[PDB]
């Protein structure tokens, strides 16, 4: 209940809400049903439209009017937008040549640059070059601002969870708006973009922008407007806000328009329809900067057009349908659409089984359009399986297709020709960034980064310091003529120790056999110096890794690589080696085969042993540094040391060795050499961290040799390939992925065919950022570089993804 019966009477879009049964004046209302009874007659006035015309021009002040061309009109704050223009002989902003904005150029009483957030919903990337002709506010924005050919929304690509990823700086599994629908067991609850559900303030986690503010004495305009308020008028508020006194006025904005989704959504990404929506949004950004020219903020305030995802061509008869795969198609419960997660119809059905259910989805079509995955399966990169509303059964939709549960689903709910949600790598998912102002640069532009990474830069513009997120503070400087952050390298938490030989052949007793016993002074010594490091410039080119955390470590020195290995977890955390363009592949000789060599360097208590592999039926292995890639034949022998071995599924080998044996010679040859750090990741909670020991889920058979969850390589080269990667001067080139070790190749559905098939595609779809696997191992790489600590920052936040141009 709601006593409207008060009045909204010089209360018009005030700042604070006042709680029930007091009636409400804020932007809000309207969406609780709570509004005054008089709010549409004094807020939302419409009379005599938007703009200015010459007979209006010094009018008698009308009250009831929308906006103002009366003299008063300035000072008093509500002028249409557009009123010195026709009424004072002035340009609109847009057709003022751009001068640069070196310094902020603001009225007196102003103590920093206001930020005004300008959001769009369904802005696709490649709209800033199709559709320029028609957008010139816009355009000059891009062109004279700081801007990115384009911005990489979170998975899925809907619109909640990147609005809210915009706000929070987190990823959906940690804000807790994980899609447009949702359901919680431990609420027992539903969200839906239809009703009131989403109102309760119980789904959203994290500390938004606007709460971040108000907490720090920043003062915040709202950042929800309501369906019905028009644009015009959203803009006219934004703009009344601005004249208030400075005691009183928000540091921070925002401006939020449905379009071009709204349109996109029936008439496809590139309707013909869809250019008038794009000409209706150039023409609001231009209400804005003659807003803002008008009050002289149009070199103060720093402007920031953002969109939350793109849209791409989907239509009704591009659905799949779970009717033709499965046959109890009734005991299930599915989120529809472009992805899948599905869960039990009941609760109390035993009978309900996850693994036959992917079982029945796992390449049963030549052509299905659908993958069905285990959330802990999905591509690390999503970031998409640590949150109880995320169903364990998850459906990675193909670009341009639905999937639904039955075909009645579909006719008793074609409607549309587009839609968005799928993989935030697809080119259609992509969307835009600009900024423009005094705190942004000059006519520059930046590489395209993600939109996780924002909460921090925006929190950097308004002198705020920015709740815990996921984005890596720093990485974003170069978007900035000045930074209030200096982002520095985490402190190394364990030194690693430098064993040298301490052990006899004979201590050991682990199974392990080589046929090595095959027998100078002049090598002698050379050997000698290649286990102290003397070749380690060669392999180790960024710097050992930071351990970040507590445990036992050695460095280990050969001729090839260097690693660092681990007495806690009985295997490297990393191995690092480089590869040149002239490098040579070799086979691993008959006669070496199965050779494992125990190290010298490192106790028996502290390695591997052959005789679990041996009773492990299921488990293998593999070596880190490959046998294929060593630089002569005695050098080989170093590849068989037990200090270089991982468990590896048989299934698991197939991959390894494909990407061992041929593609790290190609990507050397391609690159002009590559240095390769590659080891494991444990994840068994799938929460994106490294885990400790004790959660560790599976060991080799009869031996505390854990398991891991994923293998991760990092593969760096020069920028400039011109030089080779063992001497580059200048800026550094990365491509990283972290596959998953799973005992299957079920994920790849030609996996009975040759590697060179699959195996190059398995790894594409699980390409990495440095950061993610950062993250995951708690190690910290590019330590030792002659590269500025932002530029190393952006390269760690990298991610290659194999999209065309
Ligand atoms: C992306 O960035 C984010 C933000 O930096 C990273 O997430 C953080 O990771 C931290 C480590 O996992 C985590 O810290 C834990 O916090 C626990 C309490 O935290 C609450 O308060 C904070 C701060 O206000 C709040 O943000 C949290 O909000 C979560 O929960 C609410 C309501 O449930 C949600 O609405 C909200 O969306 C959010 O949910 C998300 O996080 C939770 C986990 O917290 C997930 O389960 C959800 O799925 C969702 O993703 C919280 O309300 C605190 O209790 C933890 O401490 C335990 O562990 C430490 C180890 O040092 C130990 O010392 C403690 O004693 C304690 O152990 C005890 O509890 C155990 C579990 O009950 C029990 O087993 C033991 O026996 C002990 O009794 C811990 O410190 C932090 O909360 C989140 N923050 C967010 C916002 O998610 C994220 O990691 C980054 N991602 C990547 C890939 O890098
Ligand atoms: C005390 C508390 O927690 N809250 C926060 C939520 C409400 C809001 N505060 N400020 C707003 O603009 C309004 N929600 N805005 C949003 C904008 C985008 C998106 Cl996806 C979701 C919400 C009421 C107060
Ligand atoms: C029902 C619900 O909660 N949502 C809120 C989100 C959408 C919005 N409706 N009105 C808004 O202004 C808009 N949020 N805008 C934002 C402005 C800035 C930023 Cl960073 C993020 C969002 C759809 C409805
Ligand atoms: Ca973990
Ligand atoms: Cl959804
Ligand atoms: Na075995
Ligand atoms: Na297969
Ligand atoms: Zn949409």
């Amino acid at each position: 209940w709601t006593a409207t019966s008060g009045s909204c009477k010089g209360r018009c879009f005030e700042l604070q809400e006042v709680g029930p049964p007091d009636c409400r004046c804020d932007n809000l209302c309207k969406s609780y049903s709570s509004c005054c009874h008089d709010f549409d007659e004094l807020c939302l006035k419409t009379a005599r439209g938007w703009e200015c015309t010459k007979d209006r021009c010094g009018e008698v002040r009308n009250e009831e009017n929308a906006c103002h061309c009366s003299e008063d009109c300035l000072s008093r704050g509500d002028c249409c937008t557009n009123y010195q223009v026709v009424c004072k002989g002035e340009s609109h902003w847009v057709d003022d040549d751009c001068e640069e904005i070196k310094v902020p150029e603001c009225p007196a009483g102003f103590v920093r640059p206001p930020l005004i957030i300008f959001s769009v919903d369904g802005f696709r990337a490649s709209y800033m070059k199709k559709g320029s002709k028609v957008m010139p506010n816009i355009e000059k924005l891009r062109s004279c601002g700081t801007h990115a050919p384009y911005m990489r929304p979170v998975y899925p690509t809907k619109t909640f969870p990147n609005l809210y990823t915009l706000a929070t700086g987190l990823y959906p599994e940690s804000h807790g708006i994980v899609g447009n629908s949702m359901y919680d067991p431990v609420f027992d609850a539903s969200f839906h973009l239809r009703g009131r559900e989403k109102f309760n303030h119980r789904w959203w986690g994290g500390q938004p922008l606007w709460i971040t503010a108000t907490k720090q004495g920043v003062r915040a305009g709202t950042f929800f407007w309501s369906v019905s308020i028009p644009h015009e008028r959203r803009i006219l508020t934004i703009l009344q806000w601005l004249s208030l006194p400075d005691n009183e006025r928000p540091s921070v904005y925002a401006f939020y328009s449905e379009q071009p989704d709204f349109s996109g959504h029936k008439y496809g990404p590139f309707g013909p329809e869809m250019t008038n929506p794009l000409r209706e949004i150039d023409k609001t950004v231009g209400q804005l900067m003659d807003g803002l020219k008008q009050l002289r903020l149009h070199r103060c305030v720093n402007v920031i057009f953002v969109g939350d995802h793109g849209m791409e061509d989907v239509t009704c008869d591009r659905t799949e349908f779970l009717s033709n795969y499965l046959t109890n198609v009734d005991d299930i419960t599915l989120v529809p659409g472009t992805l899948g997660r599905i869960r039990a119809k009941s609760i109390n059905n035993s009978k309900y089984d996850p693994k036959t259910i992917i079982a029945a989805l796992t390449c049963k079509k030549p052509d299905q359009h659908f993958k069905p995955y285990m959330k802990q399966h999905l591509p690390k990169r999503l970031h998409y399986a640590n949150n109880r509303r995320i169903e364990d059964i998850h459906l990675l939709v193909d670009r341009r297709w639905h999937v639904a549960r039955k075909p009645l689903d579909v006719y008793k709910k074609c409607f549309f020709q587009g839609d968005h949600g799928f993989d935030n790598k697809v080119n259609s998912m992509q969307t835009v960034f600009v900024g423009y102002g005094p705190t942004f640069k000059y006519r520059t532009k930046v590489p395209p980064f993600e939109n996780i990474e924002l909460y921090n830069v925006m929190c950097d513009l308004l002198g705020l310091k920015p709740a815990p997120n996921n984005g890596t503070h720093g990485s974003l400087n170069h978007l900035l003529r000045t930074n209030t952050f200096r982002p520095t390298m985490p402190d190394e938490v364990s030194r690693p120790n430098y064993p040298g030989i301490m052990y006899l052949q004979s201590e050991f007793d682990l199974g392990c056999t080589c046929d090595d016993k095959v027998e100078n002074k002049l090598e002698e010594l050379n050997k000698r110096l290649h286990t102290k490091g003397s070749t380690k410039e060669r392999h180790l080119l960024y710097g050992r890794p930071a351990v970040l955390y507590r445990t036992s470590y050695d460095i280990l020195y050969h001729t090839d690589f260097e690693s660092g290995y681990s007495e806690i977890f009985l295997m490297p955390l990393w191995t690092s080696y480089t590869i040149s363009k002239q490098a040579e592949v070799s086979s691993i000789p008959e006669h070496l085969t199965n050779c494992v060599r125990p190290d010298v360097r490192v106790s028996p208590g502290f390695s591997q042993n052959c005789l679990a592999y041996k009773n492990d039926k299921q488990m293998s292995y593999g070596f880190l540094f490959p046998p294929y890639l060593s630089s002569s034949p005695e050098a080989k022998y170093d590849a068989f040391l037990v200090t270089n071995m991982v468990p590896m599924y048989p299934a698991f080998k197939r991959v390894w060795a494909y990407f061992q044996r041929v593609l790290v010679k190609k990507y050397a040859s391609e690159r002009n050499g590559v240095n390769v750090i590659s080891g494991p990741i444990f994840d068994y909670n799938y929460d994106g961290l490294r885990d400790t020991e004790d959660e560790i889920k599976q060991y080799v058979e009869g031996s505390s040799i854990p398991v891991p969850t994923h293998y991760y390589s990092i593969i760096t080269s020069c920028l400039d390939f011109t030089q080779p990667a063992d001497k580059c001067d200048g800026p550094l080139s990365v491509s990283s992925f972290i596959l998953p070790h799973r005992p299957d190749n079920d994920e790849s559905c030609n996996s009975s065919e040759d590697e060179s098939k699959w195996v190059e595609e398995l790894m594409k779809m699980h390409t990495a950022r440095v950061r993610d696997i950062e993250h995951l191992t708690g190690l910290d790489f590019y330590r030792k570089t002659s590269r500025s600590y932002s530029e190393i920052l952006t390269l760690k936040t990298y991610l290659h993804t194999y999209e065309s141009e």
